[PDB]
């Protein structure tokens, strides 16, 4: 919703930000790696764009993207970050609590992130697939995928996109064929 949307943006802004002050990026910079497609097979209310923001340090990049994420989430109210312990164990299957957030995102994007069947993608192109999102008509939810320009980077970026989406899907109406349900 809108609490999701100006998050959403604030966090795009410090992985932007941060990647092209302190990981040498920048949107002019070629990229390694090109992002093919950007989709949402249940697709309900979600823009997307890609944003290409590239450099040649691929661990430069991830820690870019941790502290962008960090920064933004210690930022939330306490009421926000309620929400997201939920979006950690739908999108991520990952069991958290509002305290061990940044702790578990930390280690399940080192677990994640840093691991051959991530870096050793020699693919020049990588398709990013999301299950389902939700916005209002009227206000549909904007969502920016950054291509970091390396397996690595963009593994977190992924992360991030499935956490952000799930979000948008676990405060959207409740209803099945426009019936009021559970």
């Amino acid at each position: 919703a809108a609490s999701i949307q100006t998050t959403v943006n604030t966090l795009s802004e410090r992985i932007s930000s941060k990647l092209e002050q302190e990981a040498n990026a920048s949107a002019q910079t070629k990229c390694d790696i090109e992002i093919g497609n950007f989709y949402i097979r249940q697709n309900h209310g979600c823009n997307l764009t890609v944003k290409n923001m590239c450099s040649a340090d691929a661990d430069a990049q991830l820690d870019a993207v941790l502290s962008a994420a960090t920064e933004t989430y210690s930022g939330l109210t306490p009421e926000q970050k309620a929400y997201v312990p939920a979006m950690f164990t739908a999108a991520l299957n990952i069991q958290t609590s509002v305290n061990t957030v940044v702790r578990d995102f930390e280690n399940y994007v080192k677990q994640t992130c840093n691991s051959s069947a991530v870096v050793d993608n020699k693919l020049k192109i990588q398709n990013v697939i999301i299950d389902e999102c939700y916005g209002a008509p009227g206000s549909p939810t904007n969502l920016e995928f950054i291509n970091t320009g390396s397996s690595k980077g963009n593994c977190a970026i992924k992360a991030l996109m499935q956490l952000t989406t799930k979000a948008t899907t676990q405060i959207a109406p409740k209803q099945v064929a426009g019936t009021g349900v559970q």
